[PDB]
């Protein structure tokens, strides 16, 4: 089954969203194997954005993805990385849609308080980066069959 | 006045969203003149989703919303059956927005906890079909007048 | 399993809190197997506040619940007629405690939006006064051996 | 970073005071990560109503709409951020209420244009325009917010 | 019936705007049922909320108070309402945030005296004089609820 | 007297997770105050469970303890504040759902003691004990809050 990783930015964690963040999937209804509030060593944050190394707001961004802990998620469902994408909003909070969570919890893309993988690659590519593999947890939803047929 | 059916699926009721199904109605303005928890007869079901009996899909469907309690309502409000449609979200929650109820609530178009007439006259024939005579309670509402002018 | 009678009152329907009330109850963890609209009668208002037929205020009781409809519903579950008292508050919304229905959503004993069965005896009785034959609905709910051992 | 910081007018109107929706209006803004620097019930005089519609005295609607906004008490409110006007009228939605997406203040909470339960400045110009009009000399509150390196860089 | 509808000054101090629960503490009291008659961000004058204090200008923490509450703007409010006084009191919760209940808004969203959010008059006197003090004459709005009928037999 | 910060262990047991109530019961200890210091969701190994539970193994429920926690994926917290240990108690509420208090989490989530949602720390000792029990040693992330000096003195 697809899963996808989700993140909660340092200005997440700051303003006390972690609860908030995580309630809106849960309520969505996916489900939740890897969870962890982690505090980011900067060579693990710039192999994240390795593809970014040659831009001039590579320093800014490594400093920021450090500048406190983080709260690193796997989630998993059938389209879940759309589907979360989706619930994120467009990566300018000010654009985002009222009813995603950047569109209504945040104003500036340099502090858009979370991340979702933008496809299954990258969600396997993030999952496998982000966790250590037996940190993922397998268990059965009581409610599987009434999320879907 | 304009009256729409508006059924909070099985799937809805086992996941404890009744409450906050009708909530969403209740907030946005629209009056309920009917509330019930309804054991769906096979009958009925299947002369509600006539426009579908003769899908593969048919049966199954038949099933599912027998396969537990729903629960029936009938609201009114002036362009209330195409509001409903809007604040129910697409058929399939995964491309249903953030902000209506599939969009938040639901992964699978199997599984889509609500129904909302599709039109002014399916409203009143669904309506009928769901409901008895006096079930429907009739009132005025206090702010009527601050909601409608 | 014990069952219990809980009814939003008309000034509960008045003030759009019909489905703030049914969440309370959904979110705590027990079974709702009866609900319905439903407009109150003079002869049946009478017939519930039967034991206080002799009391100055009982037609004043008697016109406020009859004011407007009501929404009636029944509830399943273990210690469920207590623990809804607890729930709803004292009777005197001003003296009910913050958290309660009452203590968090009324300010006056004529209109305290909410009642609830003081006695499993109480509880049968007015579930078989309210409620008719074949309006409750049973069902076994997915999460069950998560809410109980 | 050097991002224009703008102020935009945002008012509750009557209807949303009766409906108790003050405090669900106030929280999507605070929520939102934007600054309230102007915030206060007010009994709006027709005089003030009219100058407010100045753009719509022509209109047939004209006249229910100055008694509608003075017909009860209105929360003004001042809203500072960057790109917070039009960042507040997305979150308003549209006009009309029946048309308004969920998940915005209209779309979640109105059913009637007449009666669309909040304003939010079109424009930076309208913005000063109507937070001049509507807040007087020193009712303006500036402040230093503890998340501001948090909300922005 | 017949009842005395009194009026309560309940101010939201510096930390409850700096943690963003203005809209949220406004809620609380809306959704309770009572009649919000006053409101407005404000920024202390020093001299202000040493007559406020007045009782306590010779406690050793007086200086450290006076400093506190002026530095940040409050939002100053007056409901309405039969046994408001009592009620909101009840509704904040105790003065130390680890002791007051939950369901209350100390309780729920303070976790220490010196910062416990929101203040609410200890008596209908003390509302009297408080509303007095904090609003200037034509600032409080009254208004008729629609929902009267359904607050109060 | 000052105290000094203190930590404790919270956790939602399997009953939490498989009700989808995760987010809710860390919003209810984020929006008290408390600052988040350790977060993991986890698959309890046997060795540790009887740990955790040792003080009840004499009693003759003490295997069901062990089953239960190990039956599905439990999440794990560490929470720092002064006071945070009997806060987080009162927060949570009588040990039997049907008893503890509206407000409170199992006052307002469950209705049977086996099926109690979450375990709060008894003591300050048993949450320094408890924390280094489930959190590895290099699981736990100490920061400064932006809002400390709003939250506390």
């Amino acid at each position: 089954v697809e899963e996808t990783y989700i993140m909660v930015k340092p200005d997440g964690i700051q303003r006390g969203l972690v609860g908030e963040i995580i309630s809106r999937f849960e309520k969505k209804g996916f489900k939740l194997i890897g969870l962890k509030m982690f505090q980011c060593p900067k060579e693990l944050a710039e192999e994240h954005y390795k593809d970014l190394s040659a831009k001039s707001f590579f320093p800014n961004l490594i400093e920021y993805i450090t500048s406190g802990p983080v709260v690193c998620m796997a989630w998993e469902g059938v389209g879940v990385v759309a589907s979360a994408r989706k619930l994120i909003g467009k990566t300018d909070p000010l654009q985002a849609e009222p009813g995603t969570i950047r569109g209504d919890l945040a104003v500036q893309t340099g502090r858009n308080i979370v991340h979702g993988s933008d496809s299954p690659e990258n969600g396997k590519r993030e999952i496998g980066l982000w966790f250590k593999e037996g940190e993922l947890c397998k268990w059965d939803s009581a409610l599987a069959t009434w999320l879907r047929e």
